[PDB]
């Protein structure tokens, strides 16, 4: 059944190779780089072998159902494994958009590993087996619930609906709560971090301004508390209000300005570290949205479809979710390119990879 009128094969096998190539190039990055040996970017690997096996085993099948006019060409129970596969694929990735989202999250409210990464990943890919296999199970006995007209699908309108449900909307939901609460809490440290500035500025001028003991110690005793709220300060602090307390007014003052420089280090230490964990918010918030803005099209079609099962064109609807299946596995190719325009680790591990310099 193989038709010649196909330059969308053209446009598919382009998706392919860049989907292949950037995938590749981001497993290398974190595989050789320690600049990016971390909990978030293990999970983007195991991401980007995600995609690229989506790449490599259902994307090229894919380009041969077009070939073929939508008429499956592989032997007929090929049909229930290659579903099993696609669907596999992108519900190990949407879990691991969650799993990036909760982890960071948690990161921040507990304060206090590779293991404990591949621990979560392992999970994520055994929940995505376990949650995908009523595909095969049941498709392989019964071609009715993958089969329309010839077409490899997901023909049974219950599996679309309780999958979409469970596969797609709810981890989004999950996703979109932790990302908005993530913000919120990076927001609120950097908030208290500067309230926290304010008052060891403040008492440092107080502590400067001092005729008497009292003021001094008044103002380390507030100092203190501050500190403990954001440790060697804490001692330091200490060690001037003993001064204080003796009496030695002078030598407090003294010992005000030489916690400046710790002041003043942990400062910028904590609030560099903030406002790096505020730009790997905004990546993964660009990955996060082109990952669900790209599968909407084919989700929110193929529930419209079964709602008006009667009243619509079928044709038409198979026709636009084919071209929305696409739109979705385009999304396999962006996630390299995020990473090349917003982190410059992977940007120069790119460029010396591409020139072969394998060597760090
Ligand atoms: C008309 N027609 C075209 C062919 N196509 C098709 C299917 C079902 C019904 C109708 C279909 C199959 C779906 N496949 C994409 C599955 C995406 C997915 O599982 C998922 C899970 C979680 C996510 F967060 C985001 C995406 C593409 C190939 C098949
Ligand atoms: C499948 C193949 C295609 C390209 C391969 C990668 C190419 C090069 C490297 C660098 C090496 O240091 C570790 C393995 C690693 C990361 C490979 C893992 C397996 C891989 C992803
Ligand atoms: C079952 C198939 C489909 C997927 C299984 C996922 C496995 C193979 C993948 C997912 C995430 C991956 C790990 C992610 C991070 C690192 C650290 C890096 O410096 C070297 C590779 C290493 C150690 C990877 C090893 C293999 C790994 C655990
Ligand atoms: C995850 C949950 C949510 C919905 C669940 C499915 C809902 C209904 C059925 C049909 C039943 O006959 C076998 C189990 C099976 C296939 C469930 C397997 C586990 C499942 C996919
Ligand atoms: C929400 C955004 C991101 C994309 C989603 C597009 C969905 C909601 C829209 C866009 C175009 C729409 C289609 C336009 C016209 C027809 C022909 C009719 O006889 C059957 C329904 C059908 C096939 C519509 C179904 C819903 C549809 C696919
Ligand atoms: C985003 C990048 C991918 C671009 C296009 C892929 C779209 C593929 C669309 C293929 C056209 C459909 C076709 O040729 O088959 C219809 C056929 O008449 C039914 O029997
Ligand atoms: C994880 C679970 C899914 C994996 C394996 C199930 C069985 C795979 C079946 C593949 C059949 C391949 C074949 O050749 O099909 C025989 C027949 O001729 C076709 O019509
Ligand atoms: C909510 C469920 C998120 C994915 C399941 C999982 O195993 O997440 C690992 C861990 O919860 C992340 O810190
Ligand atoms: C095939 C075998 C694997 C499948 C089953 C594996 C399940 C492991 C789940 C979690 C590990 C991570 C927990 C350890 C990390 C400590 C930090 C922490 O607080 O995590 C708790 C959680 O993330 C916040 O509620
Ligand atoms: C959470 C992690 C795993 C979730 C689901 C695993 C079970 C998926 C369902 C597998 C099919 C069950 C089965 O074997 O059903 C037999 C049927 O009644 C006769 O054909
Ligand atoms: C005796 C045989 C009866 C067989 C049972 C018939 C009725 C059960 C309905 C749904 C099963 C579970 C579906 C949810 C999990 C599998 C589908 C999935 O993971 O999602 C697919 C994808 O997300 C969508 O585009
Ligand atoms: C629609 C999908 C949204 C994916 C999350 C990415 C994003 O920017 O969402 C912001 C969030 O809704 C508010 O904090
Ligand atoms: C291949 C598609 C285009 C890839 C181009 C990515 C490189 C790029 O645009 O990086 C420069 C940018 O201004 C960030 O510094
Ligand atoms: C499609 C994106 C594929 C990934 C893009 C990888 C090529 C980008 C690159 O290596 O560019 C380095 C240079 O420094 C940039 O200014
Ligand atoms: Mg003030």
């Amino acid at each position: 059944h193989l038709q010649e009128k196909n330059w969308s094969a053209l446009l598919t096998a382009v998706v392919i190779i860049l989907t292949i190539a950037g995938n590749i190039l981001v497993i290398m990055a974190v595989s050789l780089e320690k600049k990016l040996q971390n909990a978030t970017n293990y999970f983007l690997m195991s991401l980007a072998i995600a995609d690229m096996l989506l790449g490599f085993l259902v994307m090229p099948v894919s380009m041969l159902t077009i070939l073929y006019g939508y008429r499956w060409p592989l032997p007929s129970k090929l049909c229930a494994v290659w579903i099993y596969l696609d669907v596999l694929f992108s519900t190990a990735k949407i879990w691991h958009l969650c799993a990036i989202s909760l982890d960071r999250y948690v990161a921040i409210q507990n304060p206090i590993s590779r293991t404990k990464a591949f621990l979560k990943i392992i999970a994520v890919w055994t929940i995505s087996v376990g949650i995908s296999m009523p595909i095969p199970v049941f498709g392989l006995q019964d071609d009715s619930k993958v089969f329309k007209e010839g077409s490899c699908l997901l023909a049974d309108d219950n599996f679309v609906l309780i999958g979409s449900f469970v596969s797609f909307f709810i981890p989004l939901t999950i996703m979109v709560i932790t990302y908005f609460l993530t913000i919120k809490s990076l927001q609120k440290e950097a908030a208290d971090l500067e309230d926290n500035w304010e008052t060891l500025n403040d008492n440092l001028k107080v502590i400067e301004k001092a005729d008497n003991a009292a003021q001094v110690k008044d103002a380390l005793t507030k100092m203190r508390a501050a500190a403990l709220d954001a440790d060697i300060l804490v001692g330091q602090i200490d060690d001037a209000l003993k001064l204080a307390n003796e009496g030695k007014v002078k030598e407090a003052q003294a010992a005000a300005e030489q916690l400046k420089t710790t002041i003043n280090a942990y400062i910028q230490k904590y609030g560099q570290s903030i406002s790096n964990e505020q730009k790997a918010c905004k990546v993964l918030g660009i990955v996060f949205f082109l990952f669900v803005v790209m599968w909407c099209p084919f989700f929110i079609t193929n529930i419209m479809a079964v709602i008006c099962k009667e009243s619509c064109n079928e044709d038409v609807i198979g026709a636009l979710l084919n071209v929305f299946v696409w739109i979705g596995y385009l999304n396999s190719a962006v996630n390299p390119l995020v990473y090349t325009l917003f982190n410059k680790t992977y940007r120069s591990a790119f460029s010396r990879y591409i020139q072969c310099q394998y060597k760090e």
